[PDB]
């Protein structure tokens, strides 16, 4: 077991670690064009991992090359930003660098699934599997996972017990949605408070704590056991759709099965409302990848 | 079992989130003079707790009431220095922070464990159990187990296997040494190599990464888990001596047992070598808490 990390910022970093904490790893590779960085990130998950009598080898670089082997890859590499500086900016900004990191995962590290994160995630991990000549079940995004935490704890605030199921699916960003005919919990809540405060939850946090890191790496990390451990676990993840639900062509957060093979459609009915609700959603990324020139 | 927090930056709060991975935690508390900073910790935990489907009270602030009931507090609050400005220079500020800690720590949470972690670590440890009222026992520092966690790193790369027992005492600085009379494993390796990597090991993540944190967090981890789960266990730990060894009257890093009872120097042969090591460390880490009255 071989993981890679394409970023090695404050997501790709932590992720690693999280990993590193939780899962038998025998090799992690952290890549990135801050190359001093990604050195010492190695070398303190190293230290971290001596002391949980964890021995693995950890290389850190600029060179792709450090990829080959990876069962899987976690990409966070790009920009975060704010300073008034424009939203999409950085969606070309960042669909740029996705582009071009496609093509290295592609001719260093051919059989590796694709775990895309950098923001707009939904939008990059479309543009991630188009630029790779990868099937739609290699290349996935890691985003409603971590809206669903949001939710759970939401939910537990507000009463809620014995939280067996609780999703939240769509784009990850405005136009996300709770899928309540799936919610499965004892106690009354409030869906109106519930549904509201989750979406703005997201930068509630990054204007205290400067960014979101610890939530983004355990989601990450839940998908990567669910792949790594094929555990053929359900979670809500961002995917490439080819007619499910009368939308295709676009990446969007539906309930997925990730196992060995990556991740793969789960079919699973939804509301007539949810149904409108994901085309809604499916429609925006699409304006959005349009602007793109995709 | 709650656990206190003073200082949520980096170290502090990856430290809190490397627990709640790894332990039955009912409540986390995190205190900092800046207060948005330590919500946003908290809100980011409770959305990574929920992703382990933990679900434990995390709450955030600068008021150092949320300490109340804290089984062990660990204390990562000050600052880190560089930019050319002294050594001594953040030794008084810090020392002018951590004594006014331990007087909240004592009128909030009377019976906690205290971990001190800021830097001068041994120095601050002194300066936390002097000026609180409390036991040699109830007040100790993390630094020699992450250091040995780097020993470990360095011998695994230097062939050894089968690492069984590998620890550095003394001071955490430069003062310190490997404790070969207790170094147990199969394989040959060069102890002049590893004994100099180590020591400088530190600053070289230090330039590259920004600060160490992820060596740190485990360290932190390993020695709250002993004794908020009663291991018993031996793990060296900056501790105020009262004549074992022939040193007195200052803290340095011995093996030590930690329990429910906090900390207690084991009782531990050492080579007559490494006592006069452990007694010079004694001697300037005693110089340089005189320089600052104490
Ligand atoms: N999908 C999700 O739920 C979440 C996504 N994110 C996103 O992931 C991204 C990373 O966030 P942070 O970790 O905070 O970023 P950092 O903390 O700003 O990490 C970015 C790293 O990418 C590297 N990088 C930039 N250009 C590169 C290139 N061409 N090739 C390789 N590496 C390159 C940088 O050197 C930097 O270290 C952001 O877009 C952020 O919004 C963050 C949280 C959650
Ligand atoms: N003993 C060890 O092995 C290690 C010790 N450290 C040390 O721990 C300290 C923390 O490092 P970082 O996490 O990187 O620092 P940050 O990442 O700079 O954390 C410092 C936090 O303390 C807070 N603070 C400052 N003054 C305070 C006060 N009077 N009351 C309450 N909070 C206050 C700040 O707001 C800040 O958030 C440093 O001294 C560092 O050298 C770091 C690594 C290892
Ligand atoms: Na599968
Ligand atoms: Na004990």
């Amino acid at each position: 077991m071989k993981l890679g990390f394409v970023g090695a910022g404050r997501v790709g970093s932590t992720s690693a670690f999280t990993c590193l904490l939780n899962l038998d790893v025998d090799e992690i590779a952290l890549v990135d064009i801050a190359e001093d960085l990604a050195v010492g990130e190695a070398m303190d998950l190293a230290h971290a991992a001596a002391g949980i009598d964890k021995y693995p080898k950890i290389v850190g670089g600029a060179d792709y090359s450090l990829l080959k082997g990876s069962e899987i890859i976690v990409v966070t590499a790009g920009l975060a930003r704010k300073p008034g500086m424009t939203r999409l900016d950085l969606a070309h900004k960042n669909a740029g660098i996705i582009k071009d990191i496609a093509k290295k995962i592609v001719e260093n590290a051919p059989e590796s699934k694709i775990l895309v994160v950098t923001n707009p995630m939904d939008v990059m991990t479309y543009i991630m599997w188009k630029e790779s000549g990868k099937p739609r079940n290699e290349v996935f995004g890691m985003g409603n996972q971590l809206d669903s935490q949001r939710l759970k704890e939401r939910l537990y605030n507000a009463g809620a017990r014995n939280i067996r199921r609780a999703w939240i699916i769509g784009e990850h960003g405005d136009s996300m949605f709770v899928a309540k005919s799936l919610a499965d919990f004892d106690g009354e809540v409030d869906w109106e408070a519930v549904e509201n405060d989750v979406r703005f939850v997201a930068a509630e946090v990054i204007k205290r704590k400067g960014a979101t890191i610890f939530g983004p790496a355990v989601a990450i990390y839940r998908m990567v056991k669910a792949v790594v451990e094929d555990t053929g676990e359900i979670i809500p993840t961002s995917m490439i759709l080819q007619g499910e639900y009368g939308i295709e062509n676009v990446a969007v957060g539906v309930p997925a099965k990730l196992g060995k093979n990556g991740a793969e459609v789960a079919d699973i009915k939804l509301s007539d409302e949810e149904i409108e609700k994901l085309r809604n959603s499916a429609k925006i990324l699409r304006e959005r990848l349009e602007e793109l020139g995709y």
